[PDB]
RNA sequence: UUUUUUUUUUUUUUUUUUUUUUUUUUUUUUUUUUUUUUUUUU
């Protein structure tokens, strides 16, 4: 009754992800990419309606498409992949070490033309953590950061630990479970390390357990430095305190009314 | 009449109105082509979200069709059906060929299926739900692993219960989200069993003795033999434990740094 | 779009316009019992129809109701809101099922003047009462309806008791967890605030005006079979029987793993 | 297969400081007050389309739905529109405004005063015991926290009444105690720089006695009851009653 | 393994109270249905 169907095609699912950040390492203009990352919230909402074309250097661009699980075309990417590509462009000039997976260690990033991202460009996700502009981690705090695990595994894992521990400081909704917070990263770890055969401790030793620690304390140092939940909670305690101070003058006013 | 009211007929809700046409798969035994419905079951997840936006129409054979509609509940004609019952109808179109017997509730016994010549399903068609359980193409149970499989309890009871047992036991292996409690995994089957066995007036053991408990177990081992010993949900669980263990061993350096910081 | 609307400057000064003066006693003898029972049997469907149009509900051979959504005040007796409509027709069945009603002037329950000994049809089923384990023929069967709180005027202890049942057994009644406890009793308290004038009277005073013994009597009547038979009980017993099935099947998977012969 | 071009525009600290002092002499008092009487009405209209409101024959005020910053000084958000208009009436009812440079109250500088017509009704002030004619009648408006710039002790005191008398004023339980004060704490954080200065220093600068005089003025005629107080009192007596009947129900099951 | 999910410094935005009402509104609709969930260990 009063329903228009659509005629679904008879197509069977028959049998038959090469994404690597190393194909986009020298395609980014730093201040262009940082500006796009500074508007990630507005960009994700624009994506919900139409797909987006983002210029990331005066000769290169990306096509951000929703629900894109595969593409032979390199610069057609999902939102998380696009932010990760653009973040890596900035982190090549802020982080001095990157991970070589066949050498199983951190090797120095050789950046001949090393530049400083414009301090004026603000990352509001990073401010929520208490990080200030100029911090080398500043532009790692982006949507889709988990893809950066390919280059910065200790740093990306550390940011994930901070999101797990301080979900309330970062205004993560209590709706989300701890599994959803870490799921994306575990998927990237499982691909790199083969977690079906490997141990987690084997991965935490392959990357620097102390490296994770140093990155963790860098990203965690200034959490709770200024908190609107603690700022509001002191006001309520100070307000209810002043209400109590005002009671004898309120009853003096009502005994005067009678 | 400013309030332009519409008359409403005085029709009382009685169980004679509720049970006018209860659903049964026996009306749909010859409506589906094996390789056509498996192509629709192979794309069940896509169908479900495409169903959300607008309701759907699915050709199952040369002239017979099925219209899928969300939140349908009752309906006065046979080929207009909900998502779960549509997947159940198509599933039974392949299992008539892959399963050698079906249950007869008149006789309290499984009976051999009369399936003329049996057309073996194309092993090119891949059911991803069965692949999560380790099943491969050509397995007879392959196309039983569909949404709304519980409706197949009427034809293949012991096999549908064994699958539900497999989903409760291996819920983390099958990435069933911890949001759903154990009772949620089995709720629909219990409803299917309630209708057929009237569990209000029958025990659980009586049901599992009417159907074959020897049949259930041997379907349980067929469905759980190749279930993987890893999953993303189990990897996520192991990660949360390891991550909190790292967070704990990092707290001294953290607090020592903040007292030294401005 | 992209340009504003000039709003006119006029204030808000006005009167209470309390014109409702709604009492169920205006509709006592206007209802055919089986006609009204049948409209109540389709309450959910009629509310859905009400979202699209105003409704015309014939309640007897000589009377009808006009159901209108968002009906604040109406001067005409026939034009009522949905909650008022179900309450009006529920009272028509309850006059024949319940033997006593409250008289607020005498401050006690008095006998209902049912001259005609009419029973509501047994086959007409109230799904809302079915969710409570009440079977057809129960004298309370037709108080379990949308807008039941209006019946506090006639059956105060029984309407309060059903509200208590909705409070304690909210899970068995499939009431959403997302709705306040206060939201479930909010409208009954509006009724109680009108009849008992709760601004200048206590809840304990009101609970002594109607019978606390009478609220308890109706409570055990309405809550006797709430948990009698549950999905939560059935689905739970299934789990443990399913889990002993599994524990008995584990020697089976193991034997099929390490043994080639039939076991 | 279709994209839209996103232009490179970074979020910077650079991108108009809001001061009510820019709107002190643009409001007729009986017309700015009539807009505040139909504030709930003006509010839902703002989701449909942006609204243009007249403060007087010579000046306009256009309100839009989600303004985080505006180059224009006459397009504002709702809470600022109400505050700009309420301020127009309180310059004639309040006899003192705050000067943050001199760190204390000074006269409101209104040579010729007006008395608002007493028929314009503020239903929000009517939920409390305020009757028309009270000098605080038109401060009880949506967006009052912005008036902390001019009347900080009175605006804080109103916040105190909302905190303690939230049930009396039907503030839903879904609104946190923090949510009631979250907006005012933000206005104070801008003016007082709360990371550096404390609440006690703010309270001493505005006057804890000035707060007290506005408090007893606003909390004087709060009604003893509300729907929310009744519902909350009913739930308790209702949960008392269930317990009192639990023996009787168990006895009934044992009998049959 | 992708997809997907969530966080957006500060001010803002937003949120809430509507002449202490009554109404309106809201929620439950037997059993079954609906709903829900897993998607080739990715
Ligand atoms: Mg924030
Ligand atoms: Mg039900
Ligand atoms: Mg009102």
């Amino acid at each position: 009754s009063d329903l228009k169907p659509i005629d679904v095609e008879v197509q069977a699912f028959t049998s038959a992800s090469n994404f690597t950040l190393h194909k986009y390492r020298n395609i980014c203009h730093v201040d262009t990419c940082a500006a796009h990352l500074s508007k990630s919230k507005e960009n994700k909402e624009k994506l919900q309606a139409r797909n987006l074309r983002l210029i990331v250097s005066s000769n290169e661009f990306l096509v951000v498409v929703k629900e894109l699980n595969d593409s032979t075309v390199d610069n057609v990417v999902s939102f998380n992949k696009a932010c990760a590509i653009m973040s890596a462009g900035v982190l090549k000039h802020t982080f001095d070490e990157e991970f070589d997976w066949k050498l199983s260690k951190y090797v120095k990033t050789n950046n001949t033309t090393k530049v400083i991202p414009d301090v004026k460009i603000i990352n509001r996700l990073a401010g929520q953590m208490g990080l200030s502009a100029g911090n080398p981690y500043y532009w790692m705090i982006v949507p889709g950061y988990e893809f950066l695990y390919e280059l910065y595994p200790a740093e990306v894992l550390a940011y994930t630990l901070v999101r797990l521990q301080y979900r309330k400081n970062l205004n993560i909704p209590d709706s989300m479970t701890d599994a959803d917070i870490v799921s994306s990263l575990v998927m990237k770890m499982n691909r790199i390390h083969k977690l079906e055969q490997t141990s987690f401790d084997e991965a935490l030793n392959l990357i620097g357990k102390d490296n994770v620690s140093e990155a963790y304390v860098e990203l965690a140092r200034d959490i709770g430095s200024t908190s609107k939940t603690k700022r509001n909670d002191e006001a309520i305690l100070k307000f209810r305190e002043l209400i109590a101070s005002f009671l004898p003058a309120l009853e003096a006013d009502r005994i005067a009314s009678a």
